C-alpha cells in the first residue's frame, strides 16, 4: 500500500497493469527517431506535439478521466498520434508515481534479500535522478571518500534528498556528480581478483583497514569497501548500501547481484581507489568535503 524509502513516502497506485503494460509498449512506438521517414514519422511528431501541448484545451474532456480510462483511451486505436501524445502527457505524472513505487518496491526487495547484513540503507537512484542519466560512477567516488571519512550516513541522505529538488540541474550535488563524472575526473582516484574468488580475496582486495575498491561493470559503477568495528560495505548506486560484519557475507550478496544483473564475470572488475590525494582534487572548485556539504 505504502512504502517508504529513507523517510520519502511512495504510495500505491491503482491501476490496470495489462492495459498499463500495453500503453508503455505503444510509448516506445511512438517516440522519436530520427530515421523514422514517411508516415511513421509524422505520426511520431504529431505525438510529440500532442504531449508537449497536453493541456490544449480541445482535449479538456480528457481532464475528468480516471488515469484507467485514459490508458484505455490511449491504447484504443479510435485515438490518432496527437491525441495520444496528449494522453501521455496529461498522464505523466502518474506515470511517473507508477514507476516510483515500482522502484521503491525493487529497493525494498533488495533490501530483503541482503539476510545477512546487519544495516541497508536504500538510495536507489532511479528514485533521486527523475530519469536523468545514471551517475553511478561518481557516486561511487563519492561514497567511497564518504565511508572512508564517516560521512556515508550524511551523504545517503543528501543524495535521497534530490529526490525533493524542483530543478535537478540546478541541484549542486547533482552539479557536483555530473562534473566527477566528466574529464577522468573521477580517475583521479585510481589507485587475478574476480566475481569468484571475491569471498576468500579480502585481505588482497583491500590491503588497510580503511580501503575501497570501485567495481566496473556494464555500463554501471559499484563500490565495495571495509571500514573500520569492522564493516564490510557494498553500495551499489541504483539500491543502496549494504553492511556486513563479514566479508563473506558480503562477497556473497554480491556474487548474487551480479547473477540477478546477469553481467558476465569477465564484464566486473575490481579497481583499488586512493583518496590520499582527497585534499587536493577540486571538482568545480569544490573537494569532495565540499560537495558532501
Amino acid at each position: 500500500k505504502e512504502i517508504t524509502i529513507s523517510g520519502y513516502k511512495f504510495k500505491r497506485i491503482k491501476y490496470n497493469q495489462e492495459n498499463f503494460d500495453t500503453m508503455q509498449r505503444m510509448a516506445l512506438d511512438y517516440a522519436y527517431n530520427p530515421d523514422s521517414k514517411g508516415k511513421i514519422a509524422q505520426a511520431q511528431q504529431a505525438y510529440k506535439t500532442g504531449k508537449e501541448d497536453y493541456n490544449a484545451p480541445q482535449y479538456d474532456n480528457f481532464n475528468g478521466l480516471s488515469l484507467d480510462k485514459k490508458i484505455e483511451r490511449y491504447i484504443s486505436p479510435d485515438t490518432d498520434a496527437t491525441t495520444k501524445g496528449v494522453l501521455a502527457g496529461k498522464m505523466n505524472e502518474s506515470i511517473k508515481d507508477i514507476n516510483a513505487f515500482q522502484t521503491a518496491k525493487d529497493a525494498q526487495s533488495w533490501k530483503k534479500s541482503a539476510n545477512k547484513a546487519n544495516k541497508v540503507v536504500l538510495t536507489p537512484q532511479n528514485l533521486y535522478l527523475k530519469g536523468k542519466p545514471s551517475e553511478a560512477l561518481p557516486e561511487s567516488v563519492l561514497m567511497g571518500w564518504a565511508l572512508q571519512s564517516s560521512q556515508d550516513a550524511k551523504l545517503s541522505k543528501m543524495l535521497m534528498g534530490i529526490y525533493s529538488s524542483n530543478d535537478i540541474t540546478s541541484n549542486p550535488l547533482y552539479k557536483s556528480l555530473k562534473e566527477l563524472h566528466a574529464n577522468g575526473n573521477a580517475s583521479k582516484f585510481n589507485a587475478n581478483i574476480n566475481v569468484s574468488n571475491l569471498a576468500t580475496s579480502e585481505t588482497k582486495l583491500f590491503p588497510t583497514e580503511i580501503s575501497s575498491v570501485r567495481v566496473d561493470a556494464p555500463k554501471h559503477t559499484m563500490l565495495i569497501s571495509k571500514i573500520k568495528k569492522i564493516k564490510y560495505v557494498f553500495y551499489d548506486p541504483n539500491y543502496g548500501m549494504a553492511y556486513f560484519d563479514k566479508h563473506s557475507d558480503m562477497a556473497a550478496f554480491f556474487q548474487k547481484k551480479m547473477q540477478q544483473y546477469d553481467f558476465p564475470d569477465d564484464s566486473v572488475s575490481f579497481h583499488p581507489l586512493d583518496y590520499s590525494n582527497v585534499s587536493d582534487i577540486k571538482i568545480s572548485g569544490r573537494n569532495l568535503n565540499e560537495i558532501i556539504d
